[PDB]
């Protein structure tokens, strides 16, 4: 939720970045898994429509 810069903040930590290093640690070819299916379309998960925002109150702002 924002409307207004007021406080910035400066030079953000590598939070993103070790982000990428610690996905690095891990490898979809090292799960020993290269994936050759192309050709199939197996049906896999999918959730209902479900879901609950609750934009308004008095945070409420634009």
């Amino acid at each position: 939720m924002r409307d207004m810069t007021e406080e910035t903040r400066k030079d953000l930590p590598p939070e993103a970045l070790r982000a990428l290093a610690e996905a690095e640690e891990r490898r979809r070819r090292a799960k020993a898994l290269d994936l050759p299916k192309e050709i199939g379309g197996r049906n896999g998960p999918e959730p209902v429509r479900f879901g609950d925002w609750e934009k308004k109150g008095i945070a409420i702002d634009f």
